[PDB]
């Protein structure tokens, strides 16, 4: 099937615990896979303006590590049920990608979660402005725009809302395309 496929892919490029104990600041992010129509979409956010960390900006769900979490798995849970009400039944973890490096001090550790079709966002606008859907084979097909720095312009048909994402949240969208739908049947 389409989603034990994708499991099954994700599934070798998970690094596990590695790199979890170094001492860093610590972020998760949840890259959530909601499955519409027959295909595969990714889950984002947009920040509120009034958060002192960057504000406005199209987003994954995630956030700082606090005490209570047991690991960085729970994080990025954690902070994905504050933002869009997105509970633990609703949610598998299906394995921790590449993390990225930032500022000298900082490791942002990224984790892929398949969600219940059930599911429905709620928007916490304290946190969130607002909460979209994209297909995952937009990322090997984007359209691309120069600020040099590359950024996705994307358009969603339902509204014709256009959306800008970039930097880290970009590149790990195009990685998690590559990841589930390179070399694919038709
Ligand atoms: O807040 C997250 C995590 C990263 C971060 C950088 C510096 C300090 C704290 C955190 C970056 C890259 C992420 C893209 N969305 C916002 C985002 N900023």
């Amino acid at each position: 099937s389409m989603l034990d496929d994708a499991k099954a892919r994700l599934r070798k490029y998970d690094i596990g615990g590695k790199y979890s104990h170094l001492p860093y600041n610590k972020y998760s992010v949840l890259l959530p896979l909601v499955a519409k129509e027959g295909k595969l979409h990714l889950l984002f956010t947009v920040r509120s303006e009034k958060l002192r960390r960057a504000p406005g900006e199209v987003c994954f769900p995630g956030g700082k590590r606090d005490p209570t979490d047991m690991d960085d798995a729970a994080t990025a849970l954690r902070e994905a049920q504050e933002e869009v009400g997105l509970r633990p039944h609703q949610v598998e973890v299906v394995c921790c990608l590449v993390p990225c490096l930032i500022d000298t001090d900082t490791l942002i550790t990224p984790f892929v979660g398949l969600i219940d079709h059930n599911f429905q966002a709620q928007p916490n606008p304290a946190e969130v402005k607002d909460v979209f859907l994209v297909p995952l084979a937009y990322f090997l097909h984007p359209q691309v725009h120069d600020q040099i720095n590359h950024i996705f312009e994307y358009t969603n048909p339902e509204d014709g809302v256009t959306y800008q994402i970039k930097g880290m949240t970009a590149n790990l969208a195009v990685l998690v395309a590559f990841i589930i739908l390179e070399k694919k049947p038709t």
